[PDB]
């Protein structure tokens, strides 16, 4: 998974 928040 991959989550990014920025
Ligand atoms: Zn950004």
């Amino acid at each position: 998974s991959y989550s990014s928040y920025g």
